[PDB]
């Protein structure tokens, strides 16, 4: 697949749906699309590890963390292939996203259709919050909305 | 072995958990759950093409249909690979499901991981419904519910 959609629901109001895009198999992943619903400023982004949500969001798991390493933030070298990093949302609770990523895939092994993306509580603090549920999930806190990847046309 | 996770709704009231589970790539796929809310009788139980449920289960597409046969049930050699044919609801709604296909799989070029599962309105006639439609859809009508069918633990 070359295109991937998520809708995004939860128990509460924050609803979105996020594309993916990858028109090449070893080159990046375009992210976007929009999410209402949520309190103004900073939300944890991540792509959990398993498309299943039969307890709601919960059911996902942990975040997508294939060769095992530490929590970070995009950009940085040692991260989670789920560490998608935050989005912003303005102060009407709407967030724009537009990332670009070249660790994530739309195919093979670091590939995230079937599995869960999730945006969180709070802000996540990219590894940096200082303790250790830092360096696992950036204490980005609850599950607000998630959806599972689905291939898309 | 891997194994994947359907949540199955809809606008209505029909809601259900399938399992899907394959232990080897070659390997027939067990699928397995309960789906209720449900008329009493048979309903089209099939594979859509997309993993997307941007407007509800309408935008899941067509058929899974990557070999483009026409229309069967699951013992017909000609099939969609999406054709898991009917389940049965009782009186009381239930539609308990126990199948074995070894078409449709959890890898390669026929994987169902990221594409959605629906339950149809009416029976699928699998074909043997005498018009022009039964040999596309088998009659099965609307789409009560669906999911994207994700990886699961
Ligand atoms: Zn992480
Ligand atoms: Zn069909």
């Amino acid at each position: 697949a070359t295109k991937a959609v998520c809708v995004l629901k939860g128990d509460g109001p924050v609803q979105g749906i996020i594309n993916f895009e990858q028109k090449e198999s070893n080159g990046p992943v375009k992210v976007w699309g929009s999410i209402k619903g949520l309190t103004e400023g900073l939300h944890g982004f991540h792509v959990h590890e398993f498309g299943d949500n039969t307890a709601g969001c919960t059911s996902a798991g942990p975040h997508f963390n294939p060769l095992s390493r530490k929590h970070g933030g995009p950009k940085d070298e040692e991260r989670h292939v789920g560490d998608l990093g935050n989005v912003t949302a303005d102060k009407d609770g709407v967030a724009d996203v537009s990332i670009e990523d070249s660790v994530i895939s739309l195919s093979g092994d670091h590939c995230i259709i079937g599995r869960t993306l999730v945006v969180h509580e709070k802000a996540d603090d990219l590894g940096k919050g200082g303790n250790e549920e830092s360096t696992k999930t950036g204490n980005a806190g609850s599950r607000l909305a998630c959806g599972v990847i689905g291939i898309a046309q």
